[PDB]
């Protein structure tokens, strides 16, 4: 019955206004519009006849009790219609506002600030202040010339005569900047502070030009100025009258969809092509700082929410990228070249280094533009509402393809030379130019090709589009990437933060550094928990200890253990003895919650039947949570799980390579029913073998694991199940309590950026190798030492750094670390073997491969260098779909 009004009751019902267009206001909006319908329409019912019922003067219920702001809106109003009345006559304000050629430092201002607002409440000053503040800002801040014409047209006034004399002089030193200065500081104020001057400025006033119609528009002139538009203090505060005033304008049209009596009384303006392209040419001032940036990226949005404007927007913003687009490619081209022949000692030439470095370059404006379009497209839409597509497609017009291209080229000479200004950092705000371009894209499994060996360095991205733009670049210059983030790590805090979408090209330490920052150093303080364990009793004296405590806390607190098998509780080895051979006691065949993996006894795994241990539930949470206290504090416990436990631990599909060292006879059938001998030659039944203490009930693994065969034609399945199964389901749920465990200590959404080698070479301290004994500990077949690949496939193992190394001893050793006394206790699945380089020519020029069950390795002889050390790097990198999967 009753509609609230910034609080107040009102029965609509008996009232004119409907309240279905003003219930989307914030009850703040509310309350001026109504009063200006209240006012309106009282007047209306005094003067014009044949009124109806329903107003009623609004009762007065509604006058008498309407909070008194409304009443004096009404009845003062109607009371000085015709005792608070205006304060001072007309010349009074002359008078006054010619205190804007005082100038003078701050403080002293205020008081004006305080006496204008307060020259408010009155139709007739309010009126008079604004077209007074118009009329200087659009016809006397031009020239200093027509100051001191509008100065005399004031000054004149103030005395009431209107006529002009005297040809009063200026201070001389007022200058049009101080009196736009002090102009728009008060009416930034007065809009800010008081209500009602931002419906005078949107509301039509009838005295096409426009201006004398729309005071607005005096404003839209001011951003054609080069007074105004060289200042990033006027330039601040005509953009934040603009945030107001805009804001407004589009909540008004939103509101009335239907009844739209405001779009149809007051006339909300009409924006043309040319008002929209000055309100964005601020983006393109050398002044727009970010402040500025933030407000006009404000009012964009504001006019956009209007009808007509999205498509002018996108229109103007494409048309200007496309503009600056062409001075980009030749500044970076000179620049190509001129990186090309510093060689030593000289540097870039100053004039073409400061289009890069200066706040007012191209490249800060392509990113402003940029941004603005993301901006446009993602401001609240909800990540559903996106248009991605359509999005993309605006990126697509710009023909930005040869800008990214120049910009591939200009990075990769950086890579390739010896200089001082190299610091492609002057290309940072260009890099990011490209991460707007894709952050919003879905870049989702063209990642997920591999295969692909050392077919870039000639790439260009002229037509690559945007969905293919991402990956090819970041991997091509993932050297020069890596390097300006371990300089800068708070790139990946900021411009850089979508490479978090392409972990594959992050390195190692640049990944560990962000991991801990992020995650670790977050959480200090920490209480102490400490546990007395014995040297000896070790796993259980501190589980037991322990045993149910919460899982935050534990992590959270120091743990100053003081424990009894010897003297000591931190500082000189004694704690981090305890985080190092805890797991050591973890893996305890008593315990039977692990198992020395078929292939090596160095290596323990879980064990099938890990659950199998009287005492396993909480003695897999203890390994779990165990190793996210180290990860996170610090230390290795070192072990070598498996390389499915690292995929489960990361949560992605598994390999059939796992196979192969976790069940040798077992992969060499499995993969013989997969290939090899499989013409349902294997036939029997599919499913796996469900063992229950020799009791084999073949679990049907999918619904019909038994009832489907193991054919030709379902033998990739039914392989593919049964080592998921080996692998995953063998320990199906008795991992979940330990992946509870780590993934209570450290969040899974933090450990994805990781992946298998990664993950282990953080949990196990990296290891180091010797090239002399991968000489003489090792085997050459059909290879001689020096053949001609094998030769600089050394070189290529040398040019690897301890990461990249420590792969490839990983690629070829299953899981990492080394058996000491130099490889020679090459601990293959029986337990001895030594490395073994199988030529398995197989199409040559392929990515390689290996089989740690045998310390084994495939060498496809290529013919180059450089070929071999592509398709090495991504093989040992590569976890999915290469080395991973089949």
């Amino acid at each position: 019955v009753y509609v609230t009004i910034q609080g107040s009751e009102v029965d609509i019902g008996g009232t004119d206004i409907d309240p279905e267009f003003m219930n989307a206001l914030p009850d703040d909006i509310r309350a001026d519009v109504f009063a200006q319908h209240v006012r309106e329409r009282r007047a209306e019912a005094r003067l014009n006849s044949d009124h109806n019922v329903h107003s009623r003067e609004i009762d007065s219920d509604f006058l008498e009790a309407i909070p008194e702001d409304i009443r004096e809106g009404i009845l003062d109003t109607e009371a000085e219609e015709q005792y608070f009345a205006p304060l001072i006559d007309r010349a009074g304000i002359a008078s006054l506002m010619k205190s804007v050629f005082i100038s003078k430092p701050y403080i002293q201002r205020e008081i004006y600030h305080e006496l204008f607002y307060r020259l408010c409440s009155s139709k007739q000053n309010r009126n008079d202040l604004m077209n007074t503040f118009l009329f200087i800002l659009s016809e006397g801040i031009i020239d200093q010339h027509s100051l001191e014409k509008v100065y005399n047209i004031i000054s004149s006034r103030a005395m009431g005569h209107a006529k002009t004399t005297t040809v009063r002089q200026l201070p001389s030193d007022c200058t049009p900047l101080t009196v736009a200065n002090q102009t728009i500081e008060i009416l930034q104020s007065l809009i800010d502070a008081d209500s009602r001057l931002k419906y005078f400025l949107i509301a039509e006033h009838d005295n096409p030009d426009k201006k004398l119609r729309w005071p607005l528009w005096h404003l839209f002139s001011l951003l054609d100025r080069k007074l105004i538009t060289d200042e990033s203090v006027l330039m601040d505060l005509l953009t934040r009258i603009l945030q107001v005033c805009t804001k407004t304008l589009a909540v008004l049209s939103t509101s009335s969809n239907g009844k739209e009596n405001l779009s149809k009384k007051f006339h909300l303006p009409s924006f043309d092509e040319d008002d929209l392209m000055k309100i964005l040419s601020i983006i393109m001032l050398d002044s727009c700082t970010t402040r500025v940036f933030q407000q006009t990226l404000n009012i964009i949005y504001n006019l956009s929410k209007l009808q007509g404007c999205m498509s002018i927007f996108t229109k103007h913003l494409v048309s200007l990228a496309i503009s600056i687009m062409s001075k980009l490619k030749s500044a970076l081209d000179g620049l190509s070249r001129e990186v090309g022949t510093i060689t030593t000692g000289m540097e870039i030439n100053s004039e073409l280094l400061q289009k890069f470095t200066l706040p007012s370059s191209d490249q800060a404006k392509l990113l402003k533009i940029l941004t603005t379009v993301d901006f446009l497209y993602t401001h609240k839409r909800k990540e559903e509402e996106r248009n991605v597509k359509d999005l993309q497609s605006l990126y697509d017009k710009m023909n930005g393809g040869p800008v990214w291209s120049s910009l591939s080229e200009c990075l990769s000479q950086f890579e390739k030379s010896q200089a001082i200004n190299t610091s492609a950092t002057i290309l940072l705000p260009l890099i990011e130019s490209l991460m707007v371009v894709c952050r919003r894209s879905d870049l989702s499994q063209n990642r997920n090709t591999a295969v692909k060996y050392e077919d870039a360095k000639l790439l260009d991205f002229s037509k690559t589009r945007v969905e293919n733009l991402f990956f090819p670049f970041t991997d091509a210059h993932k050297k020069l990437l890596n390097q300006m983030i371990r300089s800068n790590p708070k790139l990946m805090s900021g411009p850089f933060a979508l490479l978090v979408k392409n972990p594959k090209v992050l390195d190692f330490d640049n990944k560990r550094y962000f991991f801990n920052a992020k995650l670790k150093s977050d959480n200090q303080e920490r209480p102490k928990l400490p546990i007395t364990v014995r040297r000896e009793q070790v796993f259980l004296d501190s589980y037991r200890a322990l045993f149910f405590k919460t899982n935050d806390e534990i992590k959270n607190s120091k743990l100053e253990i003081t424990f009894k098998g010897e003297s000591g509780v931190d500082a000189g080895g004694v704690t981090r003895e305890w985080y190092q051979v805890l797991s050591r006691q973890m893996f305890n065949p008593d315990y039977a919650l692990f198992l020395p993996v078929p292939s090596d006894k160095t290596t323990f795994h879980p064990n099938r039947t890990s659950g199998i241990n009287p005492e396993h539930l909480s003695f897999f949470k203890f390994i779990g949570m165990i190793i996210g206290k180290a990860i996170r504090d610090q230390c290795f416990l070192d072990c070598h799980f498996s390389r499915e436990v690292y995929k489960n631990i990361l949560g992605r599909p598994v390999s059939l390579k796992d196979m192969e060292s976790l069940d040798p006879d077992y992969y060499k059938s499995l993969v013989w029913i997969l290939e090899n001998d499989i013409t349902d030659i294997i036939e029997e039944t599919f499913s796996v073998e469900t063992d229950d203490y020799g009791e084999h009930k073949v679990i049907n693994l999918i619904e019909g694991g038994k009832d489907i065969i193991v054919t030709e034609a379902n033998k990739q399945d039914y392989v593919k199940k049964v080592v998921e199964y080996k692998l995953q389901t063998s320990v199906k749920e008795q991992m979940d309590n330990f992946l509870v465990g780590f993934y209570a200590l450290i969040s899974k959404d933090l450990i994805t950026i990781f992946d298998e080698q990664e993950l282990e070479l953080l949990i196990s301290g990296l290891p180091d190798i010797d090239v002399d004994d991968w000489k003489n500990n090792t085997t050459y077949v059909n290879y001689t030492a020096t053949c001609k690949e094998v030769s600089y496939f050394w070189r290529a193992v040398r040019s690897f750094d301890a990461e990249e190394r420590a792969k490839l001893l990983q690629f070829v050793t299953g899981t990492s670390k080394v058996p000491l006394n130099g490889f020679k206790e090459l601990s293959g699945v029986n337990g001895v073997c030594k490395f073994s380089i199988h030529r398995d020519f197989g199409s040559s020029e392929r990515l390689p491969s290996s089989h740690t069950c045998f310390n084994q390795l495939n060498l496809p002889p290529y013919e180059s260098y450089e070929t071999l050390r592509g398709s090495l790097l991504l093989a040992i990198n590569e976890g999915h779909e290469g080395f991973g999967l089949a």
